[PDB]
C-alpha cells in the first residue's frame, strides 16, 4: 500500500507509488484540513459553498481530494474510495490532487493524509 | 461487508452487520454532508471551530462520524479507518453515530453514507 | 495467518490459532507428503483407491486433509480452500486433522505443511 | 480472480485471465487428479517416485502442476501458492501447465480445478 501527505499549494499533485493496473481493485481513505487561500479550512470533500471558479475537477468541489490515473483526466476522490473499479482503459500510476483553478495553488495551505491500498480481486 | 447512511438526527445510532471479532482488521470509508443544527453542513471530520458542549465523544468534533464496538465507548471513525484494528478486549457488534450533544440530535439534518469491510489477516 | 505442520500420526489433530467466526472467508493451501501405514505417500488428497474402513471423514479418501471448526463435524480441506465460508455460522477454533480410521494412527508418519488465511469479506 | 480446468494434455499449457503484475500478491489453489500415462492418477505434486527425464520444470515431480508468468521459466506450482510474490522482473499473463517431458504430452489425461485470486497489497 501507499501512506502520504497531499499539500493543498501543489499543483503538479503528489505522485504516489501506487500503479493502478486493469482489473485492479483500491480503497482509500484520505483525512485532514486544507484551504485553497481563505483562513478557513476544509475536510477531502473540499467546499460545499464555493462556485466552480475553473477547477480542474469539475465533478468536485474546491477545495476536495481527486487524482489521475496514468493520462486519464481528474476522478474525484474526497474522504475516499471504498474497493473501487477504474473505468475500461484506465489505468497508469495514481497522483493524488488538491482541486483547485490552476495558477492559483500558490496561496494554498495544510494537506491531506491519505492511505491507498490494492484490495483483493 | 455493510453498506448505509447514518443520520445525523440519529441519537440512538446506526447498527451495521459488521460484528468486530478478536484479531479482526477493518477498513472504514465516509462521505456526505450533515448538520448539527444550523444551516451549513460538515463533513464526516464534523466543525473543527465548534466548542465541545458534552458530546458523545471529546475526541472529535461537534459533528463528526464515531462508533461504538460493542460495550465500548465511542470511537473516532471522521473520514474512516484504514486496515484499522480495535484495542484490547473490544468487540461486538459495529453500531455508528454522529457525534452531537445528548439530547439534541432534535435539530440535525442529513447523513453519512458509509462502508464497512473486513480485510485479509 | 497461520503456518504449521500436521503431523499424520497426531490423532487429536493440530489445533491453529485461527478462530473461525460467522461470515469469515478462509483460504487454506496444504502441501506435503503423508502415509496411513503403507511404505509409499499421498498429498494432502490422500489415497483414491483406498476403500473407507471407518475414516473420521467420510467425505474424503483416506490420508486426505480434513477440519474441525470448534466442536463441528469433520469438514474436507484436501488441498486446500479457496475463499471459503462455513455452512451457516459454524464457529470456534481451527482444528486439523488426518484423515484416518480413529485407533489407527498409530503407524502413520509423513505430514502437511498448512497456510491458513482469513480473506477480505 | 480466475477458475478454470487444465488438462493435463494440453502441451501449450492454459491461459489465465489473470496478469501479473509488479508488486501483486496472488494466491492459487489446485485439486484433482491427472497422469503422465500410467493407468495410475496422482494430484498437482505429481508422482514424487518418478524420476527426471527431461521435464519442463527441474523443481517440480512429473505431474505436478507448473506456471509460466508472461516469457519467465516454469515455476513450481503444486497444490497451489499462498499470498505469494513473484521474482523480480517477472510480469505477465499467467500460463498453466501440467509438468511433463515435451512431446510426450499425448498419452495424458485427467485435469486439475483451479482457482487464482489476487490478494490485497
Ligand atoms: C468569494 O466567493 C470568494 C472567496 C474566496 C476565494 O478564494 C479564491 O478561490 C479561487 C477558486 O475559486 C482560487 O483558489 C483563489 O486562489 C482563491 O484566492 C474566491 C472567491
Ligand atoms: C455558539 O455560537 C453556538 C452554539 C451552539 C450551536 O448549535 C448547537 O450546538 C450544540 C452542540 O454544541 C447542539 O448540537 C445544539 O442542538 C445546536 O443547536 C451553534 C452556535
Ligand atoms: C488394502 O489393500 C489395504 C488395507 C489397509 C491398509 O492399511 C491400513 O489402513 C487402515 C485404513 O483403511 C488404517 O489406516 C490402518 O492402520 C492401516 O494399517 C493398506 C491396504
Ligand atoms: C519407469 O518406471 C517409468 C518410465 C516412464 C513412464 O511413463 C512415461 O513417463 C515419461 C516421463 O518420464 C513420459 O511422460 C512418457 O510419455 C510416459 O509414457 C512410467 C514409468
Ligand atoms: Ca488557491
Ligand atoms: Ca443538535
Ligand atoms: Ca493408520
Ligand atoms: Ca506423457
Amino acid at each position: 500500500a501507499w501512506k502520504g501527505e497531499v499539500l493543498a499549494n501543489n499543483e503538479a499533485g503528489q505522485v504516489t507509488s501506487i500503479i493502478y493496473n486493469p482489473g485492479d481493485v483500491i480503497t482509500i481513505v484520505a483525512a485532514g484540513w486544507a484551504s485553497y487561500g481563505p483562513t478557513q479550512k476544509w475536510g477531502p470533500q473540499g467546499d460545499r459553498e464555493h462556485p466552480d471558479q475553473g477547477l480542474i475537477c469539475h465533478d468536485a468541489f474546491c477545495g476536495a481530494l481527486v487524482m489521475k490515473i496514468g493520462n486519464s483526466g481528474t476522478i474525484p476522490v474526497n474522504t475516499g474510495l471504498f474497493r473501487w473499479v477504474a473505468p475500461n482503459n484506465v489505468q497508469g500510476a495514481i497522483t493524488l490532487i488538491y482541486n483547485d483553478v490552476p495558477g492559483t495553488y500558490g496561496n494554498n495551505s495544510g494537506s491531506f493524509s491519505v492511505n491507498i491500498g490494492k484490495d483483493q480481486s
